[PDB]
This record gives structure tokens, C-alpha cells and sequence, in this order.
DNA sequence: CGATGCGGGTGCA
DNA sequence: TGCACCCGCATCG
């Protein structure tokens, strides 16, 4: 159909089950199939943290921002550093203290707010044959490394 | 260690 | 009633 939100009931003549989106931005809405393993795990390559909206039916999550090198540093091939923020709150504290992996300077956590000045949010709800997606905002800060990229660091020498 | 989900409880419109 | 958010509980890779 056309209109879509967190409404009472969601239409179900879905023919177009969008393919899993990695970087939902600009208020994107989707209809991923519920067999979609990445849609099941409510993934996003943006660092999104769980948010409690008191509703077991709508999984809401808000954007953490992105960790950058406060010293504005840039590698040799002109690469800037955007670390993926830790999701566990206490971990992000211990993280902002760690030194930059490039210029060994201090790290700074730039937060998101591409929504009326508040961290961009997402919304997941499973309605039978599929998982519906909807977000509110547009990230006003550079993209972190992916869960996949981030883990590449930690799992090294 | 942390990613993720959950939900009680708070402070502001 | 909505929304943002702090805090602890629990699971699981
Ligand atoms: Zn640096
Ligand atoms: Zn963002």
C-alpha cells in the first residue's frame, strides 16, 4: 500500500520485500521478509543502541554517533578514522579513553542528532510473514566502521 | 568482553 | 501519552 507507520494494523499484500539495507538513512522504511536473517537480527551498519519505548512489539533503537580522532588526524593515504562506538554503555566509556590507532592522540565521541537534534532512531516490528522497518532522521555525522570492520580490529595482534 | 533485548522507573512536553 | 534516557537482568557468540 502507501501510508505506513507503527499503525494499528499493517497491510499484508506485500509483494515487494525490499532487500536488506545496510545504511538506512533519510527516514527510510522497508518491508524485509521475516526469513531475512539480517533483518531478523535487526542489523544496521550505523551504531544503534537499544532504546526502551515500553512496547514489546516495536523494537526501537537510537544512533550512537561515531568515534573520531579529536586531533583531526589523517593517515598517509589521506584516510580519516571513524571508529564504531561500543554499544554496551560502560564499554563506550572505557573506549573514549583509549588512544587513537593512527596518530596515537585522544579519541572523541561525536554523537548523532539527525532528528530535531536527537540521535536518529529506527523501529522494528515483525508482522507475520515479514519484518517491517522504519526510521526517523538523517545522520548528521560520518559513518562508523561496520560491526564486521570493528571486530576486525579487536580480533587482531 | 561486549552485542542485543527487555522492562522498570525518571524527567519533560 | 510520547519521547529520551539511566540502570540492572539475562542470553549468547
Ligand atoms: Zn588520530
Ligand atoms: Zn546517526
Amino acid at each position: 500500500l502507501s501510508w505506513d507507520i507503527n499503525d494499528v494494523k499493517l497491510p499484508q499484500n506485500v509483494k515487494t520485500t525490499d532487500w536488506f539495507q545496510e545504511w538506512p538513512d533519510s527516514y527510510v522504511k522497508h518491508i524485509y521478509s521475516s526469513d531475512d536473517r539480517n533483518a531478523q537480527r535487526h542489523l544496521s551498519s550505523w551504531a544503534m543502541r537499544n532504546t526502551n519505548n515500553h512496547n514489546s512489539r516495536i523494537l526501537k533503537k537510537s544512533c550512537l554517533g561515531v568515534v573520531v580522532c579529536s586531533r583531526d588526524c589523517s593517515t598517509e593515504e589521506g584516510r580519516k578514522i571513524y571508529l564504531r562506538p561500543a554499544i554496551c554503555d560502560k564499554a563506550r566509556q572505557k573506549q573514549q579513553r583509549k588512544s587513537c590507532p593512527n596518530c596515537n592522540g585522544p579519541l572523541k565521541l561525536i554523537p548523532c542528532r539527525g532528528h530535531g537534534g536527537f540521535p536518529v532512531t529506527n523501529f522494528w516490528r515483525h508482522d507475520g510473514r515479514f519484518i517491517f522497518f522504519q526510521s526517523k532522521g538523517e545522520h548528521d555525522h560520518p559513518r562508523p566502521e561496520t560491526k564486521l570492520e570493528a571486530e576486525a580490529r579487536r580480533a587482531m595482534k
